[PDB]
């Protein structure tokens, strides 16, 4: 004969987010998104000095 | 001849009522009443984390 109640004092935190960009290490990197990226086939930066 | 012993005072404390929400260490957790735990024995307290 079970039954339930529900306790509001207080609520739970079921998940937190991390946004990575929030981070301090998004600096070290340019992020860019590239959805075509599952298309390609090589990627080449090229630097002349 | 007169003669008299005297009371010459009379002291009493007065024991302090201190409720429980003063207190720093209700910071340490919640209290929410719940009536009826006595009828019951079992328990779970269930958060979908």
């Amino acid at each position: 004969d079970v039954e339930f109640d529900a306790l509001l004092g207080s609520y739970c935190n079921t998940l937190s987010l991390v946004r990575f960009l929030e981070l301090g290490l998004s600096v070290a990197c340019v992020c860019t998104k590239f959805p075509e990226l599952a298309y390609m086939n090589e990627g080449r930066v090229q630097f002349e000095v």
